[PDB]
């Protein structure tokens, strides 16, 4: 993974497609992503879970990702309705965040790099 959030997607590939390996048709050949968002209806409140693209909504801005450092950054892909094809491993996602932060972490170059990078403060 090039960035910390993708190491999450990678963590996600290890749980998600693990379920796929167990027979879960959903993750089977699916694109699974790490999204700190809501799960199933009864499984609300955002926690790091593994959501296959099936379950995310890219019409939702994913203010539940993590940037290169473990801070929740904004990137399109978030649970619109109750997510079914998902794995709540918030301990494990935030773990590779914590861990792979050694593989990617900036001193907060302002999360969500949409180019330009204008200083959000006037001295």
């Amino acid at each position: 993974a090039p960035t910390l959030q993708e190491a999450l997607d990678r963590k996600c590939a290890q749980f998600g497609k693990e379920s796929c390996n167990s027979g879960l048709a959903s993750y089977c050949g699916a694109a699974i992503y790490a999204r700190y968002d809501k799960g199933n209806s009864s499984q609300q409140t955002k926690e790091w879970r593994c959501y296959i693209e099936k379950e995310l909504d890219f019409s939702k801005s994913g203010d539940g990702c993590v940037d290169d450092c473990g801070s929740m950054t904004s990137c399109r892909g978030s649970v619109s309705g109750p997510s079914t094809s998902h794995l709540t491993r918030p301990s494990e996602l935030q773990a590779v965040i914590d861990s792979d932060k050694s593989n990617y972490c900036t001193d907060k170059s302002e999360q969500q790099p949409s180019q330009a990078t204008p200083p959000p403060e006037i001295p």
